């Protein structure tokens, strides 16, 4: 099971639902650009290593690709393009002036001290130069890059750009003392909970009062935990992590469960807590659960056991197209993965639009242009969603490959 091939058969069984050309979808079913770099690196006992990095870019119709750089011993240029073919659909369903791209360097960070990830993230620069820009390609923080690295990478393009442009605006995730942007670190979180407050709208429930499960328990788990009780005021009832769940029907307060976590490296055994795990986690008697951590935890095996009124899809693919089906079938509104959690990439956008006219805005400002634009892309995913009769996650394929395709329309690439 390949991932770029994943990624093109999902393409394929959205455009079965739209009315769309055979040459361009050949078009959209390939990246548009893939550069790969021999990355090389002195190491700290003075020997030189070579690391293979990638840079895809898969369309550009829409404006300047933009994606993540993932550090990863596993990495592969499948899991690359499928991820960048996943961002022009991210994108483009929340409305941005932007197409997909990813990045990736086949490295174990965890065994690289700091100098040498410092050399790592200007080498890859380095060699990924010609490809990338603040028009080009603006790449973000990813699995195993931080803001950190974000500044090392901006330092050396702009060493490299003679500072003639824009040099902020050419990668985003910076910290705020160079170009960064209020309001990013609890992006993906803040997206969410717009999500899953008009999802209750939709469906007719004031969430006040009401429970929330939360599985995985990282910067996405723990803020949705956080701003789910703050601004939905709704109960966080289940938390877990990679060991085990913790369940309380009185509620569990994410900030004291976090303090617990950072202290023994785990949340079990919180105190007044039933402990649990997550395979029993997962169908909670709850309003909202919110997937927030590994891939592929709802299947068939046990799709018809989920209880949630409102599924909230933090993490990237949690669940199979056909616990789609049964959850469909189930009565159950389901946030599509890319629609929920593109609150990241619409904040990064935010960020790079501030570089670029080197006005910087405010916290509130932020967040209401963020409120603004999740409330929109989720109110054109269910008018799709009511119109064509169709499971949601592909009414968002409809939005989002019918945007890109008119932009394609548009410039003349494809001619039908
Ligand atoms: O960026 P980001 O903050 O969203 O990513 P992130 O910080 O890596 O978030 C990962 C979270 O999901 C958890 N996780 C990873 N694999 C899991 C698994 N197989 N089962 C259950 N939880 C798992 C992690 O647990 P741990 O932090 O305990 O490893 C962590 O809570
Ligand atoms: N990668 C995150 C969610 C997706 C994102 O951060 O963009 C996770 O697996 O928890």
């Amino acid at each position: 099971i390949d991932p770029f091939e994943m990624a093109v058969k999902q393409l394929e069984r959205a455009a079965q639902y739209m009315d769309i050309s055979e040459e361009a979808l050949e078009w959209l079913k390939k990246p548009m650009r893939i550069v790969e770099v021999s990355v090389p690196i002195e190491m700290d006992d003075g020997s030189v290593k070579v690391f293979t990095g990638f840079r895809v870019q898969h369309n550009w119709a829409r404006g300047p690709t933009k994606g993540g750089i993932r550090w990863h011993p596993a990495e592969t240029l499948s899991t690359v393009k499928a991820l960048a073919t996943w961002m022009t659909w991210k994108v483009a369903v929340v409305d941005l002036p932007y197409g997909g791209g990813k990045g990736g360097i086949i490295v174990n960070p965890k065994e690289l001290s700091e100098r040498e990830q410092e050399r790592l993230a200007r080498a890859y620069i380095r060699a990924v130069y010609d490809v990338i820009g603040p028009w080009t390609d603006i790449p973000a923080p990813d699995v195993y890059t931080n803001p950190k690295i974000m500044g090392w990478m901006m330092d050396e393009y702009e060493t490299i750009m003679r500072r003639k442009g824009p040099a902020f605006g050419v990668i985003t995730g910076k910290p705020l003392s160079i170009g960064g942007s209020l309001g990013r670190g609890t992006a993906t979180a803040q997206g969410a909970i717009f999500t899953i407050r008009e999802a209750a709208k939709a469906l007719g429930i004031d969430l006040k009062g009401k429970k929330i499960a939360v599985q995985g328990y990282g910067n996405a788990g723990y803020y949705t935990a956080k701003l789910a009780k703050e601004q939905l005021g709704m109960t966080v009832v289940a938390v877990s992590d990679s060991r085990g769940g913790i369940y309380n029907p009185d509620g569990l307060d994410p900030d004291e469960v976090l303090k617990w976590k950072r202290e023994h490296g785990s949340v079990k055994d919180f105190p007044g807590a039933t402990n649990i795990t997550n395979e029993e986690l997962l169908e909670l008697e709850v309003d909202v659960l919110a997937p927030a951590a590994i891939e592929e935890v709802i299947t068939e095996k046990n799709a018809d056991n989920i209880k949630a009124k409102i599924v909230a899809e933090v993490a990237n693919g949690p669940v199979t197209p056909e616990a789609d089906d049964i959850l469909r079938e189930k009565g159950i509104l389901q946030i599509p993965d890319f629609l929920c959690n593109a609150g990241g990439v619409t904040v990064s956008y935010f960020e790079w639009v501030q570089n670029i006219n080197g006005y910087y805005w405010t916290e509130e400002e932020v967040r209401e242009k963020l409120d603004k634009k999740m409330t929109k892309a989720f109110w054109e995913v269910y008018n799709t969603h009511k119109d064509k009769n169709i499971h949601m996650r592909d009414a968002a394929y409809v939005v989002a490959v019918s945007r890109v395709y008119q932009a394609m329309k548009d410039r003349g690439w494809v001619k039908k």
